[PDB]
């Protein structure tokens, strides 16, 4: 029953299969509610860029998506609470491409308007949202699922350092696929804490971050690709939060892009939304993500995420 | 020619010495005003905290100071200059303990105001405008010395590594006189860089970051005083700004401290002053002074300076 803000994500426990029925009714009255503000959003978009053709096709699946919600019947029984579930799997599937979406449909259109902090503000308050709605979402879902170790999505013991190794697999590879190597990454410090905690925010982060430190590693070292500085992994776990500090020796942000890179869309080089999102994202469950660059040496990244009260 | 903020550190050559005239000149204008700002700060202090006898004797000295500036006559020769130099000496000496005599005046004051931004804005102007002036006196005087690779205070080929490294022997004897042992400190990034640059701040601020490194170090690893964990300075320079970043295993700044620790005053254990005014320090020269905490590893703390324009 741990929550995220103004959003709860239910541990329950009974044999009967009782708690799916309250989890199913209280996903039934909240998500409705949830997709309106979404659809308010873009409703009062500036009229220019909600013309824009993508932007309308988003709007447009958010609208089926409160459609479909709403004409769903209150939920009675298992048959009803296992219903509701495939038409949930439905949305999730048909709502994977959202970011991206939005990204193109931005790209363009948001250079048409005065106001900058505008389109910053949407963003980051359908992002976010978004991310609170698929945590819920899929929390339910897991309910059903019996994977030892998980109550819904919530991992009952996990491993930061597990974690984090197996998203520097995944960058490793992308990288190596394109620079023929990747640097090799060090992890440090609390290397065997293990703790409650749900991963998916990591999945998203996690890759983002090592993905943009391998990037400049590689983007510095042209000359010596087979020899690049390691990338070194800080893991801290306190009472409070859990800190993962990512350092490079990949040249830093160069004082010219400094007040960009947060900015969605901003890239030197994917659609330059790694960082921006992924700040959201970790504000947005009570952290930081924040950023020391060092001019000529490279950047230290932290990533803060509070650890579920008990 | 080389300027703090609204201020300017003379570079001149002149083999008949009246560079040292038309510096002597500036000095005579300039310290009276600045003298005088000091001096309205302290009339506008809070009644109960300007009356601590301590905060009195410190405002007595800046009369004074004020008093003998303004007795002495127009610079107009050498004759002249020379005395003024000896007045300056003078006033210089007389002034070095203000900021432990501000400390512990305001110590007790402090807390009888409702206010408390009043004193942090009291103080990080009374000791920018304090080092500023000191600079610009210490400077002049400086014009007199033959010391090679020195233009006045200026060196003209700093290496930051060296003066680290002096800091750091004398941090480490302090630490080893207390605790038996000290952190070593391992420094990297651009090592062998050399420029233009001002000691004195510097000369200021290491010495408060290693000290505070070193304790949380020592304090704890209170079990292997003879097995601690390195002390690791990076120093990173580029065009615009010199970067040091001083990283410990100290255990880190707890999240109940944090707030706190940029208050003058505050301590966990000197006098708490430090940070606050490391910080003041970095700050009015352009720079910045930063922090990490990973509470249960460390701490890193960014010092940043802006380059001497050319
Ligand atoms: N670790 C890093 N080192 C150097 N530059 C970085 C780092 N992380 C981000 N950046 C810079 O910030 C920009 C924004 O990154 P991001 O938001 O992830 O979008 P993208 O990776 O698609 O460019 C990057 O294009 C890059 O210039
Ligand atoms: N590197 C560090 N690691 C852990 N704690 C620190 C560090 N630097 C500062 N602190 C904390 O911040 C407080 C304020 O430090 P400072 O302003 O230098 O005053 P003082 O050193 O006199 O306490 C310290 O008492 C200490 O608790
Ligand atoms: C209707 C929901 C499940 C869709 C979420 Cl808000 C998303 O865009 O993925
Ligand atoms: C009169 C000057 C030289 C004194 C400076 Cl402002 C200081 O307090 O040290
Ligand atoms: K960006
Ligand atoms: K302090
Ligand atoms: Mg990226
Ligand atoms: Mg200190």
């Amino acid at each position: 029953v741990r929550l995220t803000p103004t959003m709860m994500l239910y541990s329950g426990r009974s044999q009967d299969g009782s708690h799916l029925l309250k989890s199913g009714r209280y996903l039934q009255q909240e998500l409705p509610v949830r997709i309106a503000h979404r659809i308010k959003g873009f409703r009062s978009l500036p009229f220019i860029i909600g013309c824009n053709p993508t932007i309308l096709h988003v709007h447009e699946l958010y609208i089926r998506a409160f459609q479909k919600l709403t004409d769903f019947p209150p939920i009675k029984d298992q048959a009803d609470e296992a219903q509701y579930c495939q038409l949930v799997r439905q949305l999730l599937d048909d709502h994977k491409d959202v970011v991206t979406l939005l990204a193109e449909g931005l790209r363009e259109s948001r250079k048409h308007i005065e106001d900058e902090k505008l389109v910053r503000y949407f963003l980051d308050k359908t992002l976010t949202s978004r991310l609170g709605i698929r945590m819920l979402a899929t929390h339910h879902l897991a309910l059903h699922e019996d994977k030892p170790d998980f109550v819904g999505i919530i991992c009952t013991r996990l491993s930061p350092k597990k974690i984090i190794e197996k998203w520097v697999d995944f960058a490793r590879r992308l990288c190596e696929h394109k620079y023929g190597n990747a640097p090799r990454v060090r992890i440090n410090g609390h290397v065997a804490a293990r703790f409650p905690f749900i991963p998916m925010p990591l999945d998203y982060i996690l890759p983002e971050l090592l993905k943009n430190a391998m990037r400049a590693t590689m983007e510095s070292h042209l000359d010596t690709p087979y020899n690049v500085p390691d990338v070194v992994i800080t893991i801290a776990n306190n009472d409070v939060d859990l800190i993962i500090r990512i350092s490079d020796r990949g040249g830093g942000i160069a004082h010219k892009d400094l007040d960009r890179v947060m900015d969605y869309h901003f890239t030197t080089a994917g659609f330059g939304f790694g960082l921006p999102t992924s700040r959201a994202y970790a504000e947005y469950l009570g952290g930081s993500l924040q950023l020391q660059s060092l001019q000529g040496i490279g950047t230290d990244v932290y990533l803060r995420l509070r650890h579920i009260d008990g």
